[PDB]
């Protein structure tokens, strides 16, 4: 991340060892469950591309996931280069140059360049964009590692309704379908795959019932 | 009660023997069920404190209930004396004096005093206040004699829903909880303690369903 020294200057600060160890635990203990994605977003808060690559080195041990991440990052960098062509001409002395795809990801750039790019009025977030590419890669990995399809999430005969809803929504978050498809799933498949008692109650509740009403009517069933 | 003679004067009339016998039957045959309270209110309609004490003599055989009634009446009389201090000074010749706690209950007062106190423009009801104290005592007795808690009123596997509702509301009337607590009971516990089929139907009906809708949806179940 970026901090301020006693002179009021922006200086890069390395990720603390225990934050890196928390990220390592997340990678090595959660088997790329969907919750890995928010946690990363919390653990890389306000990070620099060098810090993001340091965090990615933990994923580098997982060869398949690391390869998927590298493919996603390369594709995003190519798209960024395509959408941000290198302008030919004079550059203002007070304005910094435009980083390339290999520079925003920190493969070739230096620390001072990223510090200057991130701290500006208005700021151009390179760390945030690299983080978004990382999150895209992580979402792909979570989809790859999902053990069950949403069509296979069925409420158990004695399973409480809240646990079934939690499993259903966790699987839905893992699968990352289209928004309309997700809405159709939450409206139809959740009722369809419930156990007979909750299914009867939800059918009696009618279409268009909110999730709160559904969980209320099935609370102790 | 109070009637009018041929001269247009208010004269006390004794309670008829069959009204007293009806009250005796209520006391001795209904085991201080909640319905004893409305019936008393019907049987003592427009009564004088002497008449109310005559009716209480039937309860005097039931030692515990009579003691509870006497405690309630004494407490109410003490509160009445506290809230109605005896004024020191002149009294208007045309205005009658203020009865005390032992006088409104008819322990020390006479018949003519109560007749004059009750018949006035505007009237000051002493019989009605004594009746309200009696009803407080009777409510305490009904609470004491209640055989079942409201938490123990559960619909039978083959019991019709209307009978379960009647038992539930009778027990609720016996227990005399706070108004908010009673509302919570009628909204939640009635559904909670129903049998599985009616419970499923009521859960499908949703929260905030009126009692009429609940009894309609469970009519033949």
């Amino acid at each position: 991340p970026i901090v301020q020294n006693l002179q009021g200057q922006m200086v890069h600060q390395a990720i603390s060892p225990r934050t890196l160890n928390a990220w390592v635990k997340v990678v090595e203990e959660k088997a790329f469950s969907p919750e890995v994605i928010p946690m990363f977003s919390a653990l890389s808060e306000g990070a620099t591309p060098q810090d993001l690559n340091t965090m990615l080195n933990t994923v580098g041990g997982h060869q398949a996931a690391a390869q998927m991440l590298k493919e996603t990052i390369n594709e995003e960098a190519a798209e960024w280069d395509r959408l941000h062509p290198v302008h030919a001409g004079p550059i203002a002395p007070g304005q910094m140059r435009e980083p390339r795809g290999s520079d925003i990801a920190g493969t070739t750039s230096t620390l001072q360049e990223q510090i200057g790019w991130m701290t500006h009025n208005p700021p151009i977030p390179v760390g945030e964009i690299y983080k978004r590419w990382i999150i895209l890669g992580l979402n792909k990995i979570v989809r790859m590692y999902s053990p069950t399809s949403i069509l296979d999430i069925r409420q158990g005969p004695k399973e409480p309704f809240r646990d079934y809803v939690d499993r259903f929504y966790k699987t839905l978050r893992a699968e990352q379908a289209s928004q309309e498809v997700k809405n159709w799933m939450t409206e139809t498949l959740l009722v369809q795959n419930a156990n007979p008692d909750c299914k009867t109650i939800l059918k009696a509740l009618g279409p268009g019932a909110t999730l709160e009403e559904m969980m209320t009517a099935c609370q102790g069933v």
